[PDB]
């Protein structure tokens, strides 16, 4: 079989922590009530859910309401709880409210920030400055929520809120998310196709937080050529077929050899031999002034195909591609 593998940060924060911390399943759910909630209008459509902003009639704040479509019940007790232990993190959504509709017994969730644009909306026309400042704040979220013992395991995109007047940014749909615990095995069908990781296309499963910093290299690399998706597979293998196609496969057979995943050998035989290749076939006359050298080098070392090898979130915080946006002086307009 495969070879295990641990996170080589927080390993083991949740063992650290009280059962009740990480055990969902034991979690019970203490509901709100609908009816302090009217909502006002439709922000849009998700995979599992609808959102609205409303009115908090108790307050008269304005709130954000996520409609979840039906899943089991172990499923939102899970986002549930790691929404509440998340609350109050750096640029993660906050969970202000749980309700379930009277009727149809429909669980919604009542968060508090308003303002909201979604980052695919704005990613493709940063300027350098801008995209190291918001990867600095995804950063934060993600090295706050390893920490706290939760993966993310889908990030891209769709999934980063800005507020543009604020220059706020929060890393939102936490439905995926699970908890870290050393040497549990985990579902490969996670995260969107052109965002998950190698060892999701491998089906490796004893995976940790370093699948996000996978998927946020996708998007860098996203942002710094203005190339939507980066790696644009058309299935699961193609999209593995494409990352060899930049990475080589010289990389990937010594990660799979390393773990001891075993590949479809006719798959095997399509992926063939690719040479790793140069970042600057990437750079066209429209987005060069978006590359530079720190920041090709910080996006190598988060496109290894070795989970152990990418960056740590904090690790990824201290290169030198962020040294001058730290520095930043909180403008807002
Ligand atoms: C104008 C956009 C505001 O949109 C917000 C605002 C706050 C919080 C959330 C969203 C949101 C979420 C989710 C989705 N949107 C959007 C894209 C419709 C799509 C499906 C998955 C999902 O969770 C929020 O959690
Ligand atoms: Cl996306
Ligand atoms: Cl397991
Ligand atoms: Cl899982
Ligand atoms: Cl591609
Ligand atoms: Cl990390
Ligand atoms: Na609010």
């Amino acid at each position: 079989g495969p070879v295990p593998s641990r996170a080589r940060v927080y390993t083991d924060v949740n063992t650290h922590r009280p059962r009740e911390y990480w055990d969902y399943e034991s979690h019970v759910v203490e509901w709100g009530n609908q009816d302090d909630y009217q909502l006002v209008r439709k922000l849009g459509r998700g995979k599992y859910s609808e959102v609205f902003e409303a009115i908090n009639i108790t307050n008269n704040e304005k709130v954000v309401v996520k409609i979840l479509k039906p899943v089991k019940k172990k499923k939102i007790k899970r986002e549930i709880k790691i929404l509440e232990n998340l609350r109050g993190g750096p640029n993660i959504i906050t969970l202000a409210d749980i309700v379930k509709d009277p009727v149809s017994r429909t669980p919604a969730l009542v968060f508090e920030h308003v303002n909201n644009t979604d980052f695919k909306q704005l990613y493709q026309t940063l300027t350098d400055y801008d995209i190291r400042f918001y990867m600095y704040e995804i950063l934060k979220a993600l090295d706050y929520c390893h920490s706290m013992g939760i993966m993310h395991r889908d990030v891209k995109p769709h999934n980063v809120m800005i507020d543009h007047e604020h220059r706020k940014l929060r890393l939102i749909d936490w439905g995926l998310a699970e908890f870290y615990h050393p040497g549990q095995e985990y579902n490969v069908r996670v995260a969107s196709r052109y965002f998950k990781g190698p060892e999701l296309l491998v089906d490796y499963q004893m995976y940790d937080y370093s699948l996000d910093m996978w998927s946020l290299g996708c998007m860098l690399a996203s942002m710094i050529f203005r190339k939507e998706p980066f790696f644009h597979g058309h299935d699961n293998y193609d999209q593995l077929v494409r990352i060899a196609k930049v990475l080589g496969t010289e990389d990937l057979y010594d990660y799979i050899d390393k773990y001891n995943i075993e590949l479809d050998p006719r798959f095997n035989d399509i992926l063939g031999r690719h040479s790793r290749k140069r970042w600057e076939r990437f750079v066209h006359s429209e987005n060069q002034h978006l590359v530079s050298p720190e920041a090709l080098d910080f996006l190598d070392k988060l496109l290894r195909y070795d989970h152990q090898s990418r960056l740590t979130a904090r690790e990824a915080m201290e290169h030198p591609y962020f040294y001058t946006v730290v520095k930043d002086q909180a403008r807002m307009g």
